[PDB]
């Protein structure tokens, strides 16, 4: 959609499914070098790369479960290894990984949800940073970091989803620091916060995944979101006002 | 820059200099018909219109002060007369209108700051709504309203700027009420919220993580993004702060 | 409730009814010199003053409709005239003054709602300021300003109440300035924001007026809210999280 | 200071110095039984207990690190064993636990900051809940949980403090989930959020409208206020920032 996205190294966690996939398509279709990601190789990974390669862009697939740090380190290495550097990081990887009411919340479930949603976004962002900071000085422009938020990061988790809500709230926050201490390194930080009961949505609809994806492109584009950093954008249909 | 804005009819208030202008010129480059607006025309106007028609869209100036509901009405009637409808509304009109600390606020001041920033926005939107809605029925898509906010609408205004800050805060809130009862009517409401914009100038540029104010040019793309049903079709009720990290909503 | 409230000049707009009344009772009952207010003299004003005079405090009644500036100026003068100064201002005066959908919103209704809720809180606060600033230097402590907010100041007006919501949002904001530019004068600013559909309140109940009133006392007390200024406190039962 | 806190049973974590302490001592002066807590007891402890029993309430120390769910459990069992219930829970335990910029964060650090501030709060509340609820059935009133937040939970943390800021932000949010599904259980959840607390010390005191940090003593009354069903019975889900105007939530 945006011209300057042409020829850009874009790393996208959780891009094999849903929103992460939806965006990936748009990034290649703007002529960008996308990195796909998942816990395990999806059946038709190569036929997917064929679509994106044809759209004007280029792609690759690096499997990794980011709940662990070493995995975050390698995912970064292997993407760098193919395209040689990074301009955009899209921390889409995450999820409920279940529902549990408070009394049922134990160490096992807690850690499954915490590391899935937070440690992933942190450690990855850490390993991607000095590469992102490079891309920015190189171009004299600005690299970009985007993470996937939620309405729950404002209002709190749904039924049994307490940790998921607060984990996204954690991310909304931790970016504000990263803006304070790494704006000087030429890296922007921003969040797309998708909003999914139908009576409390003025629109009535739920949100699709191609309803979400453009915000990401907007937030990665220096031309478009040059002076915007440290913001959350809720694509929810009016379920929450932010 | 966005495709589906070709031939969309766009009214933009206070739109003949700074942000409002930079926004319009770019709205020209998408091929959209735009309503330029000011209290009074500048000499520039014909050039502006020209360059805007050169870039592949269309322009047309309408004079109006929005401190008075009647101007807010007739302004819509004129625009709509010319282009036979509205697809996007941009409430940019507003301003500090001086800087008085609390003690020094009189009624002519209070009215001036309020009428400039709130009354305008409110009434203009009111008159527009049934037209906006109209186009939205036609398209089967969505017309869009976009109001220019401010950082002060979150942090409170600067020296003698209290009423500006609060007036913007007002807009942030009232948009939410409008999201409730007029999403039905097919109109999306959103807010671009600029930070401070171009010894006192220096001291504040220090704190902003990007070590400066924004150029009018950096506030523009957001509006289009908000205008583009393609881009922002399922986004209404939001605020987008373009401030170099000055505040993080 | 708080010891230091004993012997304090407290001005309370809209104190003849509901919450403003509820609080007034508590202020006198802590030994304070309260100023009551209304648009027009209420029938049993003097029997009310009898209750408060008996509780350990003292009171008076100054009628005024604060939609106009000159009225705000006199209300301030006449209270000062009786007790000689001000330590606490409680901008409770306000209200919907109707419901109107957007298309029906005209100059007459607009101004009725705007001046009732904003100009009142502004001009009054203006005229009270230098007297409040005096009380603070005198005691070396801090005077206090409190205003009545709403859930609507966060979420937006109810049906036809667009302006009421945004007007309270206006107040939430304008205090943040007053904190910036008059903390030096020894004056604190804070807001009690009462929250009144029963399915979206976790508690189930609506709020009473003696459920609200203590927050005010807490916010006026230097002993209790010495270091707190520029905050909003929602007494809503969990309808909105702030 | 508040009446209806006479004989209420109150657990307070990290409550043997600074804010947590100043809070407890005042909780003594209301005539409430309090659970003092630390990793390890200081020598002070007996004096503290004494002065707290002198002031007309009661004390009792329990050692525990809350980085581990088991300690969070047994700590509740001990307290509840001694005083046969809970009426108020105060999750104060937490801290910076060092200051590392992003690159320098390792897992032993990340775990340390997370376990200290989030895991604790979560689990402790979990174990407490059924007891808190219990007392609430008895009273026909409300037990109360109160978690110590921070300014960084809104503004993001300071140098090397990113994880502290975010952990507090986590608490702000999770309390809302708990308000939904456990108001039923008669427990109110709220947050006192201190700003920074007592050349680097100087430079930040500049911006705070009250030209300083808060004393532990100024953060204390809020907690009681939140504890007192009398005072705060219809308040749950809120945050109270005691920061001299540093941030205005």
């Amino acid at each position: 959609m945006f011209p300057d996205l042409k020829g850009k190294r874009v790393l996208i966690t959780g891009s094999t499914e849903g929103i992460g996939l939806a965006t990936a398509r748009l990034f290649a279709r703007a002529g960008a070098k996308v990195g796909l990601n998942s816990h395990v190789d999806p059946a038709n990974i190569d036929e997917t790369i064929a679509s994106m390669r044809a759209d004007g862009g280029d792609a690759a697939f690096f499997a990794a479960d980011l709940a662990t740090s070493e995995a975050c380190q390698q995912l970064v290495d292997e993407f760098v290894a193919k395209f040689g550097g990074i301009d955009v990081l899209i921390n889409n990887a995450g999820g409920l990984v279940g529902r549990k009411p408070l009394p049922e919340i134990d160490d096992t479930f807690y850690d499954a949800v915490m590391d899935a949603n937070i440690r992933s976004v942190v450690m990855t962002t850490k390993f991607a940073l000095p590469h992102l900071a490079a891309a920015a000085k190189a171009s004299g422009q600005t690299s970009a970091v985007i993470s996937t938020g939620s309405i729950a990061g404002h209002t709190g988790g749904g039924p049994g989803a307490g940790l998921y809500g607060a984990a996204k709230a954690f991310l909304h926050n931790v970016h504000k620091n990263w803006v304070d201490f790494h704006t000087k390194d030429g890296v922007r930080f921003n969040i797309v916060s998708p909003g999914t009961i139908s009576n409390g949505i003025p629109m009535g609809r739920f949100g699709t995944a191609e309803e979400m994806a453009p915000a990401f492109l907007f937030f990665a584009s220096h031309l478009a979101s040059g002076y915007i950093t440290g913001q959350v954008l809720d694509i929810n249909g009016g379920q929450y006002k932010h």
